[PDB]
């Protein structure tokens, strides 16, 4: 009897099953430095312990997206090892703050199944939950993936598709730090623009472009202990249609967030992920650019020191001539667009 | 008088000489994270402090192979700077557990010399010993290397070839942690298969393949402070026969071990290295695959919670069509085989 | 109103203005390990906490050049984002020792301006100062950069060019540790050659060559949170004259220092930078070699355990046939020379 883990194929999933993932992970200062070296994020909250402490935190917290990729990575062996694509995310709520020394474990529950019409693949919806060593939820989200059937002839499960929240409600957001004007260094943060100064509907060109190297995305993907084979195996991928390894979609999210520092410097942390589409594949040699739109501005119940912004950041490769490329082609994404990421940031307010 | 260190050439070695190596090295959480990011190892013991503590350890220990490469790397300037190849390892016994914050220093003793028949090179056998800051041995092993003679005409030393142990005896293995069923999370470890469930002679295909990047092996080699010039210098190596830099053999060992997680997840740590042959050179652009055989299963004297398995892991590049490639050609390794690694793991037993 | 930071162009600078830079940075053991993995530095002071403690330090200090690149990187968004080239450094004095856990912030003052004769660019001189969380200066230096004018027609500022020190005076050097023969392990340090044994005017060939990978310099540059766009953007740089990304000049400094270990092993730390010229651009695929000259030997006032050496290290690419390439062409640097770095090291003296 085979000792190896073939992962799950579509027909292997059962509605309501809970999967306890392997490899709980202690997150350390080594992880923090690697993440910095891979994306260049300049957000002051994660770079400086004294800055984080002036906001009432114990020390600089782990980047929310580093938390996300680690939680996501744990689920890969059991959920997406045999997936064609990730199809979306919803209800991504960040919970307790994560600090160096904390240990995360992940479990996933199947909350939806739908065999595709061609009968060769199916969509599985999972609710994934990451907890720390105290059993506090640090992150929960829903994602859905298109997964291969091992046997095309296997019977279809009954279709169950869950209702998906459009966004994490502002009343569900964790706001784990506190800001006072008397204690917030704008020069250190990197911008004079605060929550009050952003205009709903405004678009922001982040300007910078960064080229992806093979060693770079593989190294981030290994940091996440994410094992999906399209990222790693040139011997196989070279025979595939693209003929090259595919960059982990979350690597693009992390680059876009880093680039967004140019124009969203006071967006100190990500408090929720509302949706995310990896609209086209990204490859080593592609240069990633980003732009953002302020979709909405929302007050935080009970707080006037910090507000929320709902942001769409769109990543493109090798930026084309028309500014702010999106969906010119009647709902169809521009071929240059690789990421459509809709999330909620916290930003200090004027006092 | 030259201020530089030319290393030793074959005629420079003296039977019985002890060399105290430079650059003692404190191993930190930054080293741990880098090692994870370079090999993607998912073994639960090294990834989680609470998991390691439930086994009675202080915190997650340093990966045995990270310990190995660091000890090995220290010896490179004095032993193998002028080597053509490493020829083998024997009696590699892991001693005291290594934790973040510990500092390793290495010494080597010459225990064998044999000038080659063509008189252009010679074989030197060394016993290398790594100790921590408390002077406890954390690792000892024997290796032998083919080293260039600086002067072809220099007189041959008297041939002395030591007796080499076939394996580290099970009675010599350190078993630094303790397992109880009541306290061992199988889902977290990543497999239901325990020591009792493995069959002697069984072969395990680890399935996954991973492609080596230049930046990747150079970065691991620098982490080890290993200075061998074939790894680094394209200007020189490009003129060589292979016409490209050569991947540190130990990088292949570390990849194979990582890949072995798929099928040997409960092999929590490596307790001994019995032999190791780098059968063919490996290069950036090669995709590494692995398979393992259970050579033997052995009880640990005085213990029923943990057992030993003697494992051969064979790494191949760009896996050929016949499964489990080894030595079809009458003792000659298949051209695809790059590593033949024979070692002993500890695995929890059923209670 | 644009939310992004266009940086400063030449006409934007005002004599005497102080710029407080963004992104204060806590330096951790993760940064230490990454720096090791990127340059392979074997200097014993930074690799071993017990070695550093035997010299009276708290623990192993952060590499002086890691401190330098971080301080430098912070200034990039405001000073050199729109620069054509860095033109020189002067009066680079290292102050308080930096340890893991310390946090650095940087400010720059404009101390000089001179519009170039073609009126398209100008030279700006800055005094940059890095302090730790206790407001102690850990590094100060002067650098000057050639910066683009946004508007060629903008009026020239009045020319003010500061007097530049030729070197940091020996009386200004911080000597933060203490050596005694009774407590200095030469084998661990890596050389028997001490301050007394070096000859003024002697030249040292460091022998080793190392090839730069794209992922490697980008990763170092991100570790420094240095955002200059020539390092990152192939989409843009591919259209440029060189047609490829340009390696951060400080990456070359750090490689040269690492290579210098072969011949300057007891040069335990860099106490000052006197001048530095990036004489030709460096690119991924270039192999870097180094050689050094002992320019001067100086006693440290009040101390006989440690002395200073003023060193020139010259880095070359793909080393040409004539040894010690420098300025054959009548003041013009040899096309192979990429770095001319003049600095002061501390070295233990014989007792």
């Amino acid at each position: 009897s085979a000792k190896t883990n073939p992962g799950n194929f579509f027909e292997d999933f059962r509605l309501g099953q809970t999967i306890v993932h392997a490899t709980p992970r202690t997150i350390t200062e080594g992880d923090v430095a690697l993440y910095t070296s891979l994306y260049g994020s300049r957000f002051a909250l994660t770079s400086s312990t004294p800055f984080a402490q002036s906001l009432g935190l114990e020390r600089a917290p782990i980047d929310s997206l580093l938390v996300f990729h680690i939680v996501f990575g744990k689920t890969v062996p059991d959920i997406s090892l045999n997936a064609i694509a990730n199809l979306g995310y919803a209800g991504g709520r960040f919970g307790a703050v994560v600090y160096p020394g904390d240990t995360l474990s992940t479990t996933s529950k199947v909350i939806g199944l739908r065999q595709n019409k061609d009968g060769k693949t199916g969509v599985v919806y999972v609710h994934s939950v990451g907890v720390n060593q105290w059993d506090e939820v640090v992150l929960e989200y829903i994602r859905w993936v298109m997964v291969r059937k091992r046997d095309p002839n296997a019977p279809a499960p009954e279709t169950v598709v869950p209702d998906l929240p459009d966004s994490v409600p502002v009343t569900d957001l964790t706001v784990p730090y506190t800001v006072s004007a008397a204690n917030y260094n704008l020069a250190h943060a990197g911008s004079n623009y605060l929550w009050d100064d952003y205009e709903v509907g405004e678009k922001i060109d982040h300007v910078d472009g960064v080229t992806i190297e093979e060693a770079e995305h593989m190294q981030a993907t290994r940091l996440y202990q994410n094992t999906a084979r399209v990222h790693f195996n040139l011997h196989v991928e070279r025979e595939g249609r693209f003929g090259r390894r595919i960059v982990y979609g979350g690597h693009i999210i992390s680059l876009a967030r880093s680039l967004s520092f140019n124009g969203l410097a006071n967006a100190l942390s990500i408090a929720a992920i509302n949706s995310g589409r990896h609209t086209n594949p990204s490859f080593a040699g592609d240069t990633i650019y980003a732009w953002s739109e302020i979709l909405a501005k929302m007050a935080i119940p009970g707080r006037t020191d910090i507000g929320a912004l709902r942001v769409r950041t769109v990543a493109t490769k090798d930026r084309p001539c028309h500014d702010f490329p999106y969906r010119d082609a009647e709902g169809n994404y521009d071929p240059a667009v690789v990421l459509d990421f809709d999330y909620t940031v916290l930003m200090p307010r004027r006092g």
